[PDB]
């Protein structure tokens, strides 16, 4: 279903600004004019996707539900619309009354000058205010049972011939016809917009035969009188499926029914000193609504609270390029690479896992001799998704959210997927990464110690005489290319204490190459080296 | 970054529905109307998703790479058109002349009746055609020479009451500065309905000013000023920065116009008549163009030419509700169950892999020495999804389309996706699934006879006295949920040979249901039982 929506609109627009091109040229040079029928040729056009004719010469599921309920949605409100107008006509088609025929003489003079088709039907009220249109299969011609009496300004000639360019295009009814289609056709909001085209053309090949059956110096009057109108009525752009002098939504039309309205009042100031307050509160309220706080779409740039000094691993990261951040237990130092990159928040892809594992531990849902689900440590060694995506449906999401919460866990975003740190919702700075794990196991009191150890055993990589290297990597691999080149991790030397997150964004931004060159870093650093 | 965009985009449709809905009421019931600074504070809740402040009380990528790019694009065409209406206004400004003393009279009678402050500016010139306003720290007021000398109508004292009141207010700057948010804000389309509401309502409260300074019986002709100033001019809505009598780009203006230009001309009816066949063969070039076949978009509904027999097989399905097609090879006959339903098409899920492993085959890219990736046997047999991704990485992609063509795969849809059949863009019916593996065997001529027969062998399911049931199944898991229950195959048997179908939607639509009710069913419908 939605395909053909959405290429329904398509065509619709291609054709539609094709012939707006022309319509375009016409005009600009020629003062010609489309032929209106090309507006159903649109409309074909747009309704011609429904051949279910084999002519030639990602979680979609919601385009169709969408397509669905919106279609069904749009067409029983415009069908109301319709038959709300309908009626309106109909209704008045019982109120409309025949003509004398000393009116009558009038109306068919204007007409019949031409020798136009008689396969109309004229008629009067004291309930028309305007001039109006309707169908009924008869072209049923409706003028105020005033303008009858006022026969002696010309202005219903002037009208008439209006109308009459109407009725010889038979405008109304292509309305009528339009309207009804566009009920169906409603998924595309630009049927209204070519029915409004229409219905500006409409009236523009009107004054092109009111000027094709006028002198020179009428053409003058007849603009008047389309102001006359306009000037001399509510603008009550009432009749939606027809026309009137004021069928028209717009600007000049409000303002002129105010001076109508006019008999002069004053808002106490405080009528709008209360509304807009009020509404500033309530803006303020959507400010109190989550602003959206930017400071989470943007990626981190608080000043680290902390000391530190900015470092120059630039040669390392080589065809990697990145950003990098160390920190000194003892000395409460960070040392940070590229501090504005290291700043900037990403997804924490699989190294959140040690998050997630060490979150089952102290709630009691996974633990070590059920560390099983595989255990941790061959399931964090060798990265099993299954494992984890099972730990994160055994663990009660309230658990998680505390900890996202209680230990700063950067946007703290769990989004609405189980795994949301899976290239997903939750976001992490490098900076932000060393700053929690180290909390994680040097602060938190809301967290148990057989917890901080079970998840760190399960970690080491390497050691020596100085020191216990422990991480984990990851890779933001979307879509097959490398996007997140994940490395975190922590040193436990015989001197102090260090903590640490790498990240590379460019070249081959792979899990591996973060374990690599966070590594040679945290060397040179003196980190895996005894300084 | 487009989350801000988005969101900003939210927070100005709460704010300005609320405003609405007060600006809706305050007018209907009292004529009352929200002073427009509270547009600003739409701006402002608009512009304040970026405070970067926490303050409370799927592949996304393209979101923001749209985001991005939409955004520049906007600005540097905006501000395009701001610059232009600006050098137009401060160009006009070296062409602004200071008024007589016997001129200057009159303008500052109209203001300072009320001791309006003086810190505007006043000028004429002959190159301002209708009155017009700028700002440059002045607020700059232009009015037409021709004004200056028509000052006998009393036009100019209503028009400067006009303009006054944008002064009293400073509207030529808000709209600036407008504007100027608008560029960044050009995100969001609804600056401009804002910007247009403004102006709509900025002309409102002049009219209030207007009102409130003058007498009951001058309210009529100020209407009709209105009118006069834009009967009387082009409507050339040109100053997109300002306030002008025709500032606005509608239809009473379109036509007005064209009676402007009534210099009666004739189209020959061979203008329109060629563009509107030319655009009518256009549209049958947009008929041309991918029609959208609805018949691709629609499942499957073309009567199956061949012979056939309605099923009633529902007590099987039970649980699972579907559809169930079986052929017999040496009838050349169908046996249907829900036909409407067997009709429908589904993506093929792993049943696909057939195709795609059979394929490989034939092309001599996968072949039994090399069946291996795991072999195809045992691939096959557990699914496993890494054996067969590599299988469409190692086939040319027109390989595959080719045979997609010249055996009826159902929509023949590849999609983009390299497993475009697994709950992707390639589906079939049950029916169309039943047509062609039988064809696959039966008739391709562009197919040898290992691939098929290699193929084969890795499918058996079962044997008796009678038989040889060979199939696959496929489970359709979208987030967790069944939606397609496949089972597909065909039995060889010591007297016939058969082909078939099977599909569940309702129950549990999984793969392992889908190969149990077909086999139940082919039992008792003597497939698997002899008969
Ligand atoms: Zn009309
Ligand atoms: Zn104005």
């Amino acid at each position: 279903m939605a395909k053909l929506l959405i290429m329904s609109i398509v065509s619709f627009c291609f054709i539609f600004l094709l012939l707006l091109f022309f319509r375009y040229i016409l005009k600009r040079y020629f003062n010609y004019m489309l032929n209106y029928k090309v507006w159903y040729l649109t409309l074909l056009a747009g309704l011609i996707p429904f051949i279910p004719i084999k002519f030639s010469l990602f979680n979609w599921d919601s385009i169709d539900n969408i397509c669905t309920v919106i279609w069904i949605v749009l067409v029983i409100i415009l069908s109301f619309k319709f038959l709300k107008a309908l009626l309106y006509l109909k209704y008045l088609k019982k109120q409309s009354l025949y003509l004398n025929e000393n009116e009558k003489n009038k109306i068919d003079t204007i007409l019949f000058n031409h020798q136009y088709k008689k396969n109309i039907v004229i008629r009067k009220a004291e309930t028309i205010q305007s001039p109006i249109t309707f169908w009924y299969g008869k072209y049923i011609i409706l003028i105020p049972s005033s303008y009858f009496k006022s026969v002696i300004d010309k202005r219903l000639k002037y009208i008439i011939l209006h109308e009459y360019a109407h009725a010889k295009n038979r405008d109304t009814l292509h309305l009528i016809i339009f309207n009804i289609f566009s009920i169906i056709m409603s998924y595309n909001p630009l049927v209204h917009i070519v029915k409004r085209k229409i219905i500006h053309d409409n009236e523009v090949e009107a004054d092109r035969f009111v000027l094709n059956n006028i002198n020179k110096n009428e053409f003058k009057t007849y603009a008047e009188s389309i102001m006359d109108s306009v000037l001399n009525v509510p603008f009550f752009n009432k009749n939606i499926l027809s026309h009137s002098a004021n069928g028209k939504k717009s600007l000049l039309k409000r303002r002129l029914i105010n001076i109508k309205e006019a008999n002069l009042k004053k808002q106490s100031k405080l009528i709008l000193i209360f509304i807009c307050i009020f509404t500033f509160l309530l803006m303020v309220i959507q400010s109190q609504f989550l602003m959206g706080q930017s400071i989470t779409d943007y990626n981190y740039k608080k000043p680290l609270h902390n000391d530190y000094q900015i470092l120059d691993k630039s040669k390392i990261f080589g065809s990697n390029s990145g950003s990098f951040v160390m920190y000194s237990m003892k000395k409460d130092k960070y040392y940070i690479y590229n501090e504005k990159e290291s700043r900037k928040r990403y997804s924490p892809n699989s190294t959140y896992k040690i998050y997630l594992a060490m979150f089952g531990l102290d709630r009691h849902i996974i633990n070590d001799e059920n560390s099983r689900m595989q255990d941790l440590n061959t399931a964090m060694q060798n990265s099993v998704n299954w494992y984890f995506e099972r730990i994160s449906d055994q663990i009660p999401k309230n658990y998680t959210a505390t900890q996202l919460k209680q230990l700063n866990y950067g946007n703290k975003n769990l989004g609405s997927y189980k795994s949301y740190w899976m290239e997903d919702s939750l976001k992490i700075s490098n900076l932000e990464q060393v700053i929690v794990f180290k909390n994680m196991m040097e602060q938190n009191n809301h967290f148990s110690k057989k917890a901080k150890n079970q998840l760190s055993s399960s970690l080491l990589i390497k050691k020596n005489e100085k020191y216990e290297l422990y991480g984990k990597t990851g890779t933001g691999i979307v879509n097959g290319k490398y996007n997140n080149g994940w490395f975190v991790g922590y040193v436990i030397t015989n001197h102090d204490k260090y903590y640490f997150a790498t990240h590379l964004s460019d070249g081959k931004p792979s899990g591996k190459n973060a374990e690599l060159i966070s590594e040679k870093i945290l060397k040179e650093m003196g980190v895996l080296n005894g300084q």
